């Protein structure tokens, strides 16, 4: 009927210990969502062409030049942290826990309203008025299967509201078409033209338009209707919530020292080089901490800011996420930079236009790369190496004295042994779609829990057509009823996580929330203000150290 | 459906006499509820600094400087004698029986009615028109494990109405946060400044911003739904109807009288000092009724207007409540001075904006303390005592001729046993929650019957957002169309009393109602006026004596 | 509170005292944060040394 | 201390403890008992104390 | 030796001794010099000693909180003393044996 | 002096039970009808419950 | 948790001037350990 | 080692172990004795209670 609820709103976690030191985490998320009427009710494939950028020689990185299908459907997309872990809970599972694992997904819409609005004079200057339309309903569209392309919200920040006493919108969905763009590489103000800035035609081979009415089971839903998908059980493999410190000069057995300190300040010296035992694979007639045999690399050298080129465009490759060092530069180790808004996390006090950015430093200690103090010596090792005998983060490259060789060095291999990269509190991505090729990625570095079967069924809303009195299909006029709809989204995401074990005679790291200052963990971010602006900044999501070996 | 109701109006109280004296009182209270909606969907935390009172040297106890955080959330809080009980229900209850507990309590929320206004003009000059909303909802959440801070709003005066008749409103919800405020004591035109005035930032180490959404379990309500949350059972101790007479001097037995009165004028003489048997803790030679030795100590003095201060500002120490003696003076004893409004009990007839006020004197008449009569003499016991011998309620201490020994002087000790504070009628407080520390104290002065084990989960209502159809999440705007509701609630409280005894010979003190005059129980108070103006004055809760010991 | 704040800044003001509901324990006509009758003393003063 | 409260001025009881080496009795309260000839008086007193 | 002031963290039941102060009986505030006792009188003769060093507010409506447990140089338990009216807490040990 | 004045019974308090009194004694009690009771009574070791 | 703010915790801090910093709970180069006292209670909690 | 054990709804049982080597050494004398302390040197200097 049209008077009576079909839900309850419900926003608790719950956890449950269960077992021999494992939780039940239970989060429950329901949020407000706002799903106002298309732009148009048909399915276009619009064109992004960035002339104006990508005509100055020297902006092959400012390319966003592409073609999309825009579907009149919008997406209740939900795989983002802060939609249903408050900070509190976030600080206690990331302290508490070693572990985390994704188990099962419910979903559900419940309290559909639908209102249209029409216009009153009332004092010359006319104002709406929101009635409500009991009969017009809205469509629903659970893509579990995946026929469609997966686009998830989190890419664009696009996703449900973190905070649950403020009503949300849905994002609009759309999808990648495969037209070919070409833009030819030159650098700042050189002497020449741009040879290559075209755009092709849609290709008879690979081109795929796809209709959500013709893929998928949509269900309408009217003021007394609610929808329930159901249990999604997730396959993924569980991230650590735990960081790791030793690097490739701290495994196995330190040198044993010949002396020992008297003191608390002076070291100890260990076994001469020459006459020391171990091995090594160098030729050298001494080992030494540098040379000596590890097991295994732990981090990697990878290409600082290298821009492939197939077929669309050129784009940056992406980088495994690891350690800044104490040579501070960022852009080596590929710190995810988030550029997010006052719905998942910008002070609401931002008048200005501009988002809210934030630099994530990964906290894998042992992975990160020196590139400003990494070298490369000849082939038969001779210490101290002449001039033409090493190549250092100085040297230039081909001919260009700004690039060096730690750009193209690419030292992935067998005995590489790198860390998961860390979950990012609110404005993270929680799931993602395993890539549907015959020889998969190790990992992604969007979201930390890739489905190994089939990602959950995303889901996709819209207002059922409203119609007036003259309708001409054959004309293209489309006079449609303004009308707007407002529905509830209930959802639970189970987890199961380990209680952390206390090993070290130390007391380890911890979150935790500092006095009104300075600091980046003052309380008075996680504070409404006298006006009720809310902020969510990220939290560390690894405090506890580990032993990798 | 939109068109049935779901529930019945009740407010009978239904008494039942069960087992050997024993009357289970049934009282019912419906009201007519009118949720507006709130000021704003955000959790604020405002801060009040009334720097025009403290500001001014001497103004300390003026002070109600604090943080606020500010719930969208109004709270449907019941407990007042008033709203469950008529007048003519309470004096039975006082005059009949002899002791009153609390049993039970149901709570039910039915007949939800939601309406949106909208203007016209119709004459040039705009109105309003109240449609109806059959889609939207209000949220319910019952704390029922008092995760929330625990406020009551009969602190405010702002419970439920006490007249049955007259639809009541629903006191906004906020809770206390925790900054620090300090303020330096100084009296009246000191010469010098107020050195602290200050109030801190919030402190990481105690601050605690609750959600209601994040909390609790919420219920939505559209026009054919109901709520009922089901019978939570008390365990509290039960209160006394019944007061006391009995000082420290009239414990024990009588001294016998040596000589007997002839007429019935003249008193007796008891047996002479010198010569009388008894016991006392003085070393003088002679027994008399001030020193002779008692049981226990019935009351205890206690400090007058001390007001401490630790890290929230000054506060007035809380005393308990005793008789005001033949030394009239209010304050040492505690009486407590209620400050109410129209809907709670002041005359309709008051066009003033101030409220009505009423000071309760108890009716503990042997636990009260004469402050000018108390006397402290010298260690060893030498009646009548010189000038430095003996310290009265007239010497100065310190250097304050104002203040006297009195101010001072708490006599709380291990022997000291005095009456539990009688309910006030209407504008009163019937239950309270026990403070969460370790050693808890022995009464509430706020409420007769403090739960022991958990309070009444405390029920909060709003009103579902209703939105426009223009809605950015990232734009501070708001919209939101002009919604309001009413529903009614309907509870029962259940309560065990036991019948009077009369072992008396004399008639014993009832409250009744006398004719129309100058007298405090005239029962025009009790009628309403030739424009249906009500009013409840306080009733005596204790008329009958009892013996103490 | 009887006013609420604009900004993130400035303060709320309550109701006015003398015209303020509540209940005291001392005989002056207004509500007070500082006179306000509480369920209990949270702590106490004890002597020094 | 004498406290009068709606019957008079009577003394505080105290609790009895012992009196120090400092020999003051009335302080911890040591009772004075006064009794007669049928409950532990020397019968040979003809005085009426 | 080592040592190390304890400072307790229970924020509520905190008295502050220079901002405690107390009115005559019938309450009139601004008070005037001789119906205030503050944290700057003499009591006695000793200017040197106020109010607030023998003011004792322990009463029947006075609800305190447990002292917490010291790390290492703490002390876990402790025994009853062996009088007929026990105190309600020691201040040495949080876990008294019953 | 300032020991005529000074009460310090507090929370952590742990006096004993005053001692009962041969032949003039008393041997028990009645409590009194309050609802907060003395912890003792001075005039006789044994209050009935 | 029942807050919406992330609460107070013993964390251990760097090598500094502050309280909570590991070189206490860390032998030296000759291994001369030390406690010094940590805070029991982090957590706030809500008295009524 | 501790070892914590999370048996029920929301309950660890920590089980402590400590293991220390005492050094006994021989006592002073073989005796009881009933030493007496008396610092006379504080306690006579006027202020030194």
């Amino acid at each position: 009927g049209v008077g009576v609820s079909t839900g309850s709103y419900d926003n608790q976690t719950h956890y449950r210990a269960l077992g021999d030191g494992w939780v039940e985490i239970t989060a429950l998320a329901t949020r407000l969502v706002h799903l106002n009427m298309p732009k148009s009710e048909n399915y276009c494939r619009i064109r992004v062409h960035n002339t104006t950028d990508t005509s100055v020689k020297g902006n092959m990185a400012k390319d966003d030049a592409h073609e999309q299908i825009w579907t009149p459907w919008s997406l209740v997309d939900a795989n983002a942290w802060g939609v249903w872990l408050q900070p509190s809970d976030w600080q206690y599972i990331c302290n508490t826990m070693s572990q985390l694992n994704l188990v099962s997904l419910d979903q559900e819409i419940f309290n559909v309203v639908l209102k249209t609005v029409t216009e009153q004079d009332l004092g010359g200057q006319a104002i709406k008025i929101y009635n409500n339309d009991l009969t017009a309903c809205m469509m629903v569209a659970v893509d579990s299967n995946n026929i469609l392309p997966y686009t998830p919200a989190a890419n664009s920040m696009e996703t449900l509201g973190f905070y649950p006493w403020k009503p949300t919108i849905a994002s609009p969905y759309r999808y990648y078409f495969c037209v070919d763009r070409d833009l030819s590489v030159t650098y700042e103000n050189q002497e020449g033209t741009v040879e290559h800035n075209v755009m092709g035609t849609p290709k008879g081979m690979n081109s795929q338009f796809f209709t959500i009415e013709n893929t998928q089971q949509i269900t309408l839903l009217r003021t007394g209707d609610e929808f329930a998908t159901g249990t999604y059980y997730f396959d993924t493999n569980p991230v650590k919530l735990t960081h790791t410190w030793q690097t490739n000069r701290q495994l196995g057995q330190p040198p044993l020292l010949s002396t020992f300190p008297e003191a608390d300040t002076d070291a100890g010296t260990l076994t001469a080089q020459g006459s020391r035992h171990g091995t090594t694979q160098m030729g050298v007639n001494w080992v030494s901490e540098a040379i000596r045999t590890r097991p295994a690399q732990v981090g990697f050298c990878q290409p600082h800011n290298d821009f492939e080129a197939s077929r669309a465009g050129p784009f940056a490759a992406p980088k495994v996420p690891a350690d800044i060092t104490q040579g501070v530069d960022k852009e080596a180790n590929g710190s995810v930079r988030y550029s997010y808004g006052k719905q998942h996390g910008e002070n609401w006090a931002s008048h200005g236009p501009a988002p809210e950015r934030y630099t994530w430093d990964e906290t894998s200690f042992g992975s990160g790369r020196d590139t400003k103090d990494g070298f490369i010596q000849s082939a038969p090792l001779v210490v101290p190496p002449p001039l033409n005998g090493i190549l250092t983060n100085a040297n230039p490259i081909g001919t260009k004295n700004d690039i060096h060789f730690s750009n193209v060095f690419n030292s992935y291999g067998p005995l590489t042994a790198f860390s998961h990269p860390s979950p990012v509190y609110p404005q993270g991505q929680i799931w993602d779609k395993e890539l549907d090729l015959e020889h998969k990625p190790r990992l992604h570095i969007t979201a930390p829990f890739v489905c190994k079967n089939n990602a959950p069924g995303q889901m996709l809303v819209r207002l059922g057509p409203n119609l007036t009195d003259q309708y001409d299909p054959n004309g293209a006029t489309l006079s449609r009823i303004v009308t707007y709809g407002t529905f509830f989204w209930k959802g639970k995401l189970t987890m199961r996580a380990k209680l952390r074990a206390n090993t070290t005679w130390n007391p380890v790291y911890q979150v935790s929330a500092e006095d009104n200052g300075n600091s980046y963990m003052s309380v008075t971010k996680w504070l409404p203000t006298a006006t009720g602006n809310m902020q969510s900044v990220p939290l560390i999501t690894r405090p506890v150290a580990r032993n990798t070996y």
